[PDB]
C-alpha cells in the first residue's frame, strides 16, 4: 500500500482460508534490518493492546476474518515491511505487508551572482526535497532532513552572456516538476 | 547602487573639483522614516570613528579624494537613502546616495492530495520569497508574510479535480526577476 | 462505557435494521460544555478522515454494519458524551454514547512529628488522588487540588498528642472504589 | 542520635576528664568510606569557621567543656559517622559520634486491571518510600530517590474472582503502616 | 556587633542576675522597616526551632545562661536591629542588639583613550564598590548602582587632554575605610 | 601597529616599487602557529570578498598602490601577525604586518580580615587585569578571561599591628598604576 505523509493508511492480513475471526491471536510487528521484529500491538477476542512506543501512531482491529493495522498519520519511519503473526493454539501463520510512504516533492529554484572575482557569473540552484527518491537535473538550452525526507540540490554556473532560460527537472519516481529561471533581477 | 542580500556594497562621494583628501571632514548618515538623519560615522585626518550601532555593519575609508561607505554584508534594513556630508572650514557639501537591497526570489512548487471524501483532488502550492516585490500567479495549460530577514513571502494554491488539468505552470516575479515552476505529473 | 486512564476504549453504533455498511456516512462528535458538538471525524465508502486536533487520540473504523470510535489512550478530558451521526441520502439517525473515564485511586499515608515545643505530637497525613470523586476520612481505634492530568487530590491531617491513639485508619474512596491506610507504629 | 528529615539535630563531644574549654582546638569531620575524613569546621577560643560546602548545613559551638555539632535540617547525606578531633598542644584525642537520619515511611496503594488478554486481572501495587529500610509485603486473606530515600514496590496480581480485601504491610525498622485495597471501582 | 560580608557572626543576650538556663523561653526577632518584629526562632528546654525562611541563615543556642543568635554567613539584608525576648512564667525581658554588616571596599582604576577626533584624550575611571557607604573622588598632582549582593557602586571619570596631567590619584572610602588608586603612566 | 581593545585599526602593504594598483591580486591572511595561514579576504580590481568567519571584523581596500587591512574593533584574538599576498600573473610577493592589541590595565585593591584562628590578620589583595602583560607587586613600607585578557592577583597577609599604608604596583609593559590600602574599616 502507498500512503502519502500525514494520511491515514491501512494494512490487512487474514488466515488462509481459516474463517475463525476473534479466536485468532493476532500480533503486528514493524520489520527492521534484517527482518528484525518490533511489536506494535496484539489482538485477541477483540481486545486490543498497543505498545506504548506506537500508541496514537498505530491501531489494530478486526472485521470478520480480516485483521487491520491502521497508521493514524503516515510518516517516513513507517515506510517498509510489516509482519502479521496469526496464532491459534500452538499453530501459527505470518503474513508480510508493505507500506510505501511518499513525501510529495518540493522543487525550489533560486539564483545568486558571484561576488569574487567579479559579479558576472549567475549560479542557479535547484533543490528537490522528497521521499523516497528525489532527483535533480539541469537542462541548458545528498541531505537528510529532520522528518526523514531527502533533499538534493544542484548548481548551474553561467558565464556571461547568461544562457537564459534554464530548466530544472525534479523527479520523485514518476512525480515530476520543472523549475525555470527566466530572467535576472538586473 | 544595487546590492543583493549578503553582498559587500559601496556608496561613494567626493567634493567638486576640490582635491583636499584628508583635510575634509566627512560624515555619513542613514536617512530614516521620517526625515531623520542617523549618524553612521565620521572621517577626518584619516581617523575614522563608526558609531557603535553600525560597527561591523558599515565602514568608512578614503582613496585620495573619494570617500567610501562600505556595507560589509547588505541586509534589507540597509535599503534606502544615505547622506555624505563633506566639510571644509565653515563650508559643507552634501551628497545623497541610494542603496537598493534585493533578495533574489526563491520559487517553490509542491502538491498535496485530498484525504476526504476521497484522494482525487490535487492541490498544487506555489510560493515566492523575495525582496522587495515577490509576486505569484498560476497558469493552466492570502497575505504577504514578513520573514525574519525582512524579505516577503507570497503563496497561491490551485485545486485540480480529476482529470487533473496538468501541465500547470506557476509564474514568480520580483520586479524584472522571473522564474516558473511547472507541476508535470503526480506520483500516482 | 467505562475506561480507566490510559486504556484503549471503544464506543459503538449501528443503524436499525439497516445493513448498508460502507454506503452510510458516519460522523462522530464530542459533546461540549455547552450544547456544542465538536467533530472528531468522518467515515464514508471506507475513507476515514480524523480532524487534526483529535488525530492520534481517536480513530474511526467499520466492521460490516457496526461503526467504532476508538480512543487510543483514555484521558480525563475524554470523559463525557459523544454523538454518532449516520446518514444515508437525506435521512439521518443519531446515537448518543457516554464515556466514563476513571483514574483508580491512590491512597498514601505518612506521619511527621512536631519539632517545637517538643517531639511528642504525631501528625498523620492521608492523601487520596483519583477521578472523578476522591474522598478521605480518618478513623480512631482543605481544598481539592487539580493535578496536571485532570485528576483530583484530597488530603487530611490528624494530630495525635501522647499517648498516641494508635491504630489509626484512613478510609479512601472514589465512588464504589475503596482503600484504607493504617498507621500502626512510629519509628521511635 | 536519631534525627528525622528536616529536624535540627546535635552531636556532642568532650575531652576526658580534661576541663579546659575554649583552649581546646576542635575540628569536626564527616566520615565517609573507609573512615575518610572531610572537614566540616573548626573551633578555638570560641572563634568558629565552617567550610563552605557545609555552610548553613552545620554549625559548631561550645558550652563549657562540651563541644556541639549542630545540623540545621537533617537530610539523608548526613546519616552516618562523625569525628570530633580535640587538640591541645601537640596532643590530641578524637571521638566518634553517629547521626541516624530517618525519613518517615510513605505507604501508597493503587490498583490497575489488566488490558490484555482481557480486563479480568486486578494488579494491586503497594509502594513504601522511606529511609533507612523501607520494606513491603502483601498478605492474601529497589529504587533510589532524588533526596536519597529508597522506594520499594510490590505487585499482587489477582485472577477473578478477586481475593478482596488484600492488606499491604509497610515497615521502616519499627515503623509500620498497612494499606488495604477493599473494593474495585466496578 | 560588626560582621564583614560572608562572616559567621554572633549576637548575645542573658537575663540579669537570673541563672535559669534551659527554663527560660527565648525568642529572637529581626526588626523590620517598619516597627515590625519578624520571628527568627525559639529555644526552650533545649529545643530549638528556627523558622523556615531563616533556616540555614541563623541558628540559636545556649551556653549555660547566655543565649546566642548565630548568623552563619553575614549578608547585607542582615544589617539592622534584632530583639531577644526572654520569658519565665508571665514575666519577660527584651534585649535589643544591632548587627552592622560591612562589605570591604573594592577600588578599581582603568583608563581608556579617545578614538575620535584623535587618540590624545585619556579618560581615567575610578570605581568603588562597598557597603554601607562607598565614596570616590579624583585628585590632580553619576548614580549609586545597587549590586545583586546589596552593596553599592560608585564611579567617577576624569578626562585628561595632552599633556596628560599625570600622577592622578583616586581616593576611595567606606566610612573609616580608605584606599587610593594612582594612574602613573599610559601604555603609549 | 598598536591598537587598543575596541579601536578601529589598519595594516598596510604594497608591492615593491611596482606601481600597478587594482591589477594586483591581494589576499590577507591571519597567521597562527607556526605561521599557518587563515584567509581573511581577497581583492582584485577593487572587488573585495571577506570570508564569512571575518565578516564585520575585517575589511580590505585599496588606495592607489597601497593595500589596507582594516579591523573594525580590535579584540585580543586579533593580536599577532598578518600576511599580505600580492599576485600578478604567476608571480607573487608577500609582506608580513604585525598588530599589537592592548587591553589597558585594571588595578583593583580589596582587603579581608581573617576568620580563623582569629580576626587579627589583614589580607590585602591586588588584582591587575590586562593584555599582553599584566604584572603585580606589593611594596611594604595566572588567569585567563573570557575576552582573552589575563588577570593576576597577589595577597599580602599582615599580622597585627598592620603595616599600613601598603602600595600595590600594577604594570602592563610601560603602563603603570598603584593601589594603596590606607586604613581598615575598624
Ligand atoms: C514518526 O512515528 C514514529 C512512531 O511510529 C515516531 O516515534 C515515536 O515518537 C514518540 C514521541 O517522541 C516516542 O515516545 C518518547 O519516548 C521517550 C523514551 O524513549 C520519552 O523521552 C518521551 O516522553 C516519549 O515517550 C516513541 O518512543 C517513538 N516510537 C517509536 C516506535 O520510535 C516518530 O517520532 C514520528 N515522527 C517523526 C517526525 O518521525
Ligand atoms: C541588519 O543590520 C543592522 C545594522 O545596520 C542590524 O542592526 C544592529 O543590530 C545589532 C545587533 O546585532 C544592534 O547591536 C545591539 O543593540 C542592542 C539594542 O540597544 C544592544 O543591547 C546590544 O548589546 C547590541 O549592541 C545595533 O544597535 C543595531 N543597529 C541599528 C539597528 O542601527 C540588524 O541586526 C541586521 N538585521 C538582520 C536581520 O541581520
Ligand atoms: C487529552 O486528550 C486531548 C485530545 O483529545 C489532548 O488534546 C489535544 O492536545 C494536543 C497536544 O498534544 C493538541 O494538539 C496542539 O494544539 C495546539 C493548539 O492549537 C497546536 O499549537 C499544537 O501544534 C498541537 O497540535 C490538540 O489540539 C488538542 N485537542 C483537543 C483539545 O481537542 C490533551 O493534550 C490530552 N491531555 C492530557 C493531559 O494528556
Ligand atoms: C544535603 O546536605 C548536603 C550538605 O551537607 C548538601 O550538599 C551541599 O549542597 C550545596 C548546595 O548545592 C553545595 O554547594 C554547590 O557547590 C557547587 C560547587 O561544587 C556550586 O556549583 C554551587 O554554587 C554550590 O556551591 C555543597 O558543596 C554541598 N555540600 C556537600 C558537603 O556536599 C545536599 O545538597 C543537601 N540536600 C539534599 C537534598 O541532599
Ligand atoms: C540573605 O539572607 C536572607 C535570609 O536571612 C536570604 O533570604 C531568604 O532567602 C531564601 C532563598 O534562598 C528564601 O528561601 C525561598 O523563599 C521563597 C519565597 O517564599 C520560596 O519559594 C523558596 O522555596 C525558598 O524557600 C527565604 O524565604 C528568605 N528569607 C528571608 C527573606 O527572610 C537571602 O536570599 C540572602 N541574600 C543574598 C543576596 O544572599
Ligand atoms: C574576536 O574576533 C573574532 C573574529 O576575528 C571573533 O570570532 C568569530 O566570532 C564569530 C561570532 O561568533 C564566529 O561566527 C559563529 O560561527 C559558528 C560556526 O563555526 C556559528 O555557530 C555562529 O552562528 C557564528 O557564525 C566566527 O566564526 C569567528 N571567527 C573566527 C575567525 O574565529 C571572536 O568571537 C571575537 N570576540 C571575542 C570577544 O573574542
Ligand atoms: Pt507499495
Ligand atoms: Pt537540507
Ligand atoms: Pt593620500
Ligand atoms: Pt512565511
Ligand atoms: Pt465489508
Ligand atoms: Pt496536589
Ligand atoms: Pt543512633
Ligand atoms: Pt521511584
Ligand atoms: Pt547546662
Ligand atoms: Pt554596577
Ligand atoms: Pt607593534
Ligand atoms: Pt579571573
Amino acid at each position: 500500500v502507498t500512503a502519502f505523509l500525514g494520511e491515514r493508511v491501512t494494512l490487512t492480513s487474514y488466515w488462509r482460508r481459516v474463517s475463525l475471526g476473534p479466536e485468532i491471536e493476532v500480533s503486528w510487528f514493524k520489520l527492521g534490518p534484517g527482518e528484525e521484529q518490533v511489536l506494535i500491538g496484539r489482538m485477541h477476542h477483540d481486545v486490543i493492546f498497543i505498545e506504548w512506543p506506537f500508541r496514537g501512531f498505530f491501531d489494530i482491529h478486526r472485521s470478520a476474518n480480516t485483521f487491520f493495522l491502521v497508521v493514524t498519520a503516515a510518516n517516513i519511519s513507517h515506510d517498509g515491511n510489516y509482519l502479521c503473526r496469526m496464532k491459534l493454539g500452538e499453530t501459527e501463520v505470518t503474513k508480510q505487508e508493505h507500506l510505501s510512504v511518499v513525501k510529495p516533492l518540493t522543487l525550489s529554484v533560486h539564483s545568486e551572482r558571484s561576488q569574487f572575482p567579479d559579479f558576472s557569473v549567475l549560479t542557479v540552484t535547484c533543490t528537490v526535497n522528497a521521499f523516497p527518491h528525489p532527483h535533480v537535473q539541469w537542462l541548458m538550452p545528498v541531505m537528510k532532513e529532520k522528518d526523514g525526507s531527502l533533499s538534493v540540490a544542484v548548481d548551474l554556473s553561467l558565464p556571461k552572456p547568461w544562457h537564459l532560460p534554464v530548466t530544472c527537472v525534479g523527479k520523485n519516481d514518476k512525480e515530476e516538476a520543472h523549475g525555470v529561471y527566466v530572467s535576472g533581477y538586473l
